[PDB]
């Protein structure tokens, strides 16, 4: 199946460097261990799943099982999920539609907003 | 890079845009004429819904990715995000400039090169 190698393995290497470089950030990272996050991303043919560890976090192009969480939202809405007091808004609103266990995405978010100075 | 300090994430998006870029267009040395229509140019990429420019800059070894850029534009590209999967090839980049899907200021011929290049590093299997 495509697994988009390229595109994953260049999204992976962000999201561990802004998430997972610092040790500080290790409670907040705890709070995800062993999750799996579907990313669909609109307009776009691939998902994104997001496999959570303790020494990093995995991407995939493709994945043969089942996602804790799956967030479904046009591109522009990503850079909306690094502030955990917005999340609920974009929910209410519909730009970010959530399937399954709601507390993978906000303990996400969450994470990416204590990651990055305001 | 080796070190524990939290860092900006628009510098990492840009770096990994550029990283992409870089294996996919310039790894094979069988596109080397198709990147040479490229050769000096400046394509700004406005990508709608977002609040940064992405700034891609060809040389003869690499392209170089920017988030900001007070110079000129050779060509200067406005679109959303979920219009890239839709520019396969050119016949393609004709109908996303004709429906205004796809925005072009500039050189037109800068972005037709690009996209002839992609659609290019993809037929190459290197
Ligand atoms: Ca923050
Ligand atoms: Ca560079
Ligand atoms: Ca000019
Ligand atoms: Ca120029
Ligand atoms: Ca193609
Ligand atoms: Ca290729
Ligand atoms: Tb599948
Ligand atoms: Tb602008």
């Amino acid at each position: 199946m495509p697994f988009k190698p390229l595109v994953t393995a260049g999204i992976e290497s962000l999201l561990n460097t802004f998430l997972y470089r610092s040790p500080a950030l290790k409670t907040a990272r705890s709070r995800l261990l062993g999750k799996v996050l579907r990313v669909e991303v609109k307009g776009f043919s691939t998902s994104l799943i997001l496999v959570f560890s303790e020494r990093q976090v995995d991407v995939l192009g493709e994945w043969a099982g089942d996602a804790d969480c799956t967030v479904i939202a046009y591109a522009s809405v990503l850079p909306k999920l690094r502030d955990r007091q917005q999340l609920t808004a974009l929910i209410r609103s519909g730009e970010l539609e959530v399937q399954g266990d709601i507390q993978v995405v906000q303990n996400f978010v969450a994470l990416a907003d204590l990651a990055e100075f305001d």
